[PDB]
């Protein structure tokens, strides 16, 4: 046996990975138990598709049954052509780009073949978790920041979710000099621009590395941008325990944070043990020293590289078995291998059980299975900053518990009146006497409103009747003046 | 298949490469390019004359870019912006066909953002002609006439 890998030169984790694997394998009692893995991990820049093709095509002229990738997307995407041109299955893991929520890669790609590649993450659920998020709260107006490589074209439909609600969600590139915004926010705004985002900022989600989320945070606190009631939600794929305590410790006002895990049992010895074969300690143990050091990329190669242990032991036991045989590239005599046909035929319709919980593909091309879970506090200083879990959810069984509180709309609040009014004094006079800008009112029925808007939160804007007149009925029965107004609906 | 034919052209020899070819194509003879030091020449084509956008490649910096893009980046939102910004549109919707690169709107909204204006969005098929009459059927009367 030869197989064939191509990591990103950031991903050289992944052939320790790869190596744990094979020493794994080469010692399994029920898998390949007539066989021996050998390999030659090759790493490229995920940036140069070119080199990344090439160093596939010499592992094929070494000869390889399928292929394995942890690139970047534009490597990844020529890889995909290139199992287009040969037949030759392609299990593609992506990489977070600097950490940002995950995205399909979106490139343009050959409809006139079967699509080899094998997205051994699983697609992007996180947009269906933040519309649910969202209609749970109920929320209709907020701000979501995202980081500078956040790219909507995996969740495009997204847009049309939140849209058929209604809501006017602000989107804002957060600056990598995340202070260059809260500046902005701070010293060139008006007091109605500041009114208006921080009654904006009463909710916002960060949808972005947690480092990012961290400093915008603690500037923002640093600034005292969050307003006195606001509720704010964090969503990373690559975030910990650790990460949702800083955040929360950074922060002040109410705070949510989404993360994802894997749903399987816990206990050390049910992270590792997969029938009578166990997994190394290096992966599965967080105890190792290795297992410290891991990235997310670490723990889908290693099932990669028993998925395609347990293809070839299929394989086998069907006796479909064939050569290793080589094939190379840039030659006219380059044609699609029935091989690799065969060989997609059994990996992309079968499935391990792994560090992943249990790993299967299909037509679809992606694994399936996922978790996700979510936590918070309650604010108010009595309770302020202690985080507890909400719950979880996950598209193998639906909800556990709940994904959130029900509800957060305020109440009363939000009102604005049209109110008339005519200038009898003491009991309303004008100010303020300036052109252009609106005046400004005191007097005894001012103040008795604003104790009661105080008292409500009515917003309001007043404006005189035109025909200064409070009004008597006419002769069609029609109310001239300030009653007439109240009549037509025209104020409230 | 353009990485295989462009190395076909270099084995008959060339002095330059010009392409007119899809993004991840582009990106492919790029890294090519970068790779062999042969000239490269891109032009940009889209769907029946679709709003283009910029292929996105995150070319690796650390070298010289072995690819002269002959057709200029794309900045479309930005005009956009700056009509928003003449109307000064408080509230508005966006409407996006099923071939723009909604990454444009999504920068629009980034520089829009600043000052912050209240957006709808929708998907928009060339079956207009069904779509679009549909919605006296299937909307409420009430959603109709909040459309």
């Amino acid at each position: 046996i030869h197989i064939g890998a191509i990591f990103d030169e950031s991903a050289k984790k992944d052939d320790e990975v790869f190596r744990t694997a094979v020493g794994d394998l080469n010692q399994n009692e029920e898998i390949l138990q007539t066989e021996k893995i050998t390999f030659s991990v090759t790493f490229v820049d995920g940036n140069n598709p070119f080199q990344a093709v090439q160093e596939a095509c010499e592992l094929m002229n070494q000869g390889i049954l399928a292929l394995v990738s942890s690139i970047g997307c534009t490597s990844a995407g020529s890889l995909q052509s290139l199992a287009d041109a040969m037949h030759i299955p392609h299990l593609f893991i992506q990489r977070s780009t600097a950490g940002t929520p995950r995205s399909g890669c979106g490139l343009t790609r050959s409809n006139r073949n079967d699509d080899y590649t094998l997205s051994v993450r699983p697609p992007v659920y996180l947009h269906d978790v933040i519309l649910r998020v969202v209609t749970e709260y109920a929320w209709q107006k907020f701000i979501i920041f995202y980081d500078s490589e956040y790219d909507i074209r995996g969740i495009q439909e997204f847009l049309d979710k939140v849209s058929q609600q209604g809501m006017d969600v602000a989107l804002q590139k957060v600056e990598n000099n995340i202070n260059k915004m809260i500046t902005t926010l701070f010293d060139t705004m008006r007091i109605e621009e500041l009114n208006r985002y921080r009654d904006t900022l009463r909710r916002a989600i960060l949808v972005m590395n947690p480092a990012t989320a961290k400093s915008f945070i603690t500037e923002v606190v640093e600034t005292n941008l969050v307003a006195f009631d606001c509720h704010w939600i964090i969503i990373n794929e690559e975030i910990n325990d650790v990460d949702v305590q800083e955040l929360v410790r950074r922060s002040i006002g109410r705070l949510t944070i989404i993360r994802q895990t894997f749903p399987v049992p816990q206990n050390i010895s049910q992270r590792c043990f997969r029938g009578n074969h166990r997994i190394s300690s290096t992966l599965c143990d967080p105890k190792d020293p290795f297992a410290q050091n891991m990235e997310i990329s670490n723990l889908y190669i290693y099932d990669t590289v028993l998925l395609l242990a347990n293809a070839f032991h299929k394989k086998l036991e069907d006796r479909k078995w064939h050569s290793m045989a080589s094939l190379s590239c840039i030659r006219k005599n380059s044609k699609p291998w029935q091989g690799g046909r065969s060989m997609l035929e059994t990996i992309k319709k079968g499935g391990v059980s792994g560090l992943t919980g249990e790993l299967e593909f299909g037509e679809n091309g992606g694994n399936p299975n996922v978790h996700f879970e979510i936590l918070g506090t309650n604010y108010g200083e009595e309770l302020g900053r202690g985080v507890r879990k909400l719950g979880c959810w996950n598209p193998v069984t639906g909800l556990n518990g709940s994904l959130t509180d029900k509800k957060l709309e305020n109440n009363m609040r939000g009102v604005v009146l049209r109110v008339v009014t005519v200038l009898e004094e003491p009991f309303v006079m004008v100010s303020e006497n300036v052109l252009g800008k609106p005046k400004k009112y005191q007097g005894f029925s001012i103040d008795v409103l604003d104790a009661l808007s105080n008292y409500l939160g009515f917003n309001y804007e007043i404006y005189v009747a035109p025909d200064h007149k409070y009004g008597s009925p006419q002769e069609d029965g029609t109310w001239n003046g300030l009653v007439g107004e109240l009549v037509f609906k025209r104020a409230d």
